[PDB]
């Protein structure tokens, strides 16, 4: 049971063990090709790079390069592509990955600035009378509508392939509350924004793997995949009991490096997942409560 071994983690006051055994145990794989000089401008972070394994190849023989991975959860059988936050350069080839991959939902759980810092471009449309057409990977994005809440916002954009002329719906899920290294307000505020996103149909198996980003892709990233693979786990065999989070977030880094980043985050991964489980094991009425207890209006 993952509640009992909370509380004893908890009592015995050892997250900061349990957290650096994971990343004492996490899989280490070459990135080779994201360490190629040609690519050193399409990295945010010298120190966080897509393993090749797993990295997502851009349709074209110029560079195929993003900084980008795919994390496919075979037994869960949900798969995310988490990514940079993307640079000035890179947001063609953000939105050529959202079209090749065939991605229906974006799911940005940073701020354009934080900490004083631009953490990510501004890489959609602020405003429906001014389109961004992105000239290096040939596609127009343009911003439709938007509904904005108390610590996220939804947006409802339309990407088109210039080139054929063709035209997708892309929903794009924005949590502004979140600290950089830190954690959600409340299990509640999180699972009520997660449960949007699901209820998108975003995360479908009839779509593109859903599209999840932060800054570097791997702390808030990480800790929101986790605890949707978790729920989706207990929830395919409707046993709560039967689902290891370290071992599942062991698995999910054989994809990519350093998903989730502080003791506190897969401190409140587990937090999640156990309120979550409420639902999943079919009380439907938390889903109400927790959007009482977020406060979006
Ligand atoms: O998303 C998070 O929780 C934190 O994301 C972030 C950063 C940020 O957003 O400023 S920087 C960062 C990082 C950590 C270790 C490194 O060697 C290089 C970069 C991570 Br990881």
């Amino acid at each position: 049971e993952m509640e009992k071994e909370f509380e004893q983690i908890d009592k015995s006051g050892s997250w900061a063990a349990i957290y650096q055994d994971i990343r004492h145990e996490a899989s280490d794989f070459p990135c080779r090709v994201a360490k190629l000089p040609k690519n050193k401008n399409r990295n945010r972070y010298r120190d966080v790079s897509p393993f090749d394994h797993s990295r997502i190849k851009l349709h074209q023989e110029d560079n195929d390069y993003i900084n980008a991975s795919l994390i496919k959860m075979e037994e869960a059988q949900r798969s995310y592509i988490l990514t940079q936050g993307p640079l000035p350069n890179t947001c063609g080839h953000f939105w050529e990955m959202v079209w090749e991959q065939k991605s229906r939902g974006v799911v940005m759980l940073n701020r354009v600035m934080e900490k004083g810092s631009l953490k990510c471009a501004q890489y959609w449309p602020q405003k429906e009378e001014k389109e961004m057409i992105f000239e290096d990977t040939n596609l127009k994005l343009t911003l439709i509508s938007e509904d904005i809440k108390s610590y996220y916002t939804v947006r409802q954009l339309e990407l088109e392939n210039l080139t054929t002329q063709e035209t997708r719906e892309i929903l794009h899920f924005h949590y502004t509350t979140w600290p950089d290294f830190g954690v959600p307000e409340s299990p509640a505020s999180f699972l009520n924004f997660l449960f949007k996103v699901r209820e998108s149909g975003s995360l479908s198996p009839e779509h593109g793997p859903v599209v999840v980003h932060c800054s570097a892709g791997i702390g808030r990233s990480g800790t929101f995949c986790l605890a949707d693979t978790c729920l989706l786990l207990m929830d395919k065999r409707k046993d709560p009991s039967s689902v290891d989070i370290k071992k599942v977030l062991l698995e999910m880094r054989k994809f990519r490096m350093g998903l989730i980043q502080t003791a506190d985050q897969l401190r409140f991964s587990y937090l999640a997942v156990i309120e979550g489980a409420k639902f999943i094991m079919g009380d439907s009425s938390v889903q109400d409560q927790w959007k009482e207890l977020s406060h979006e209006d």
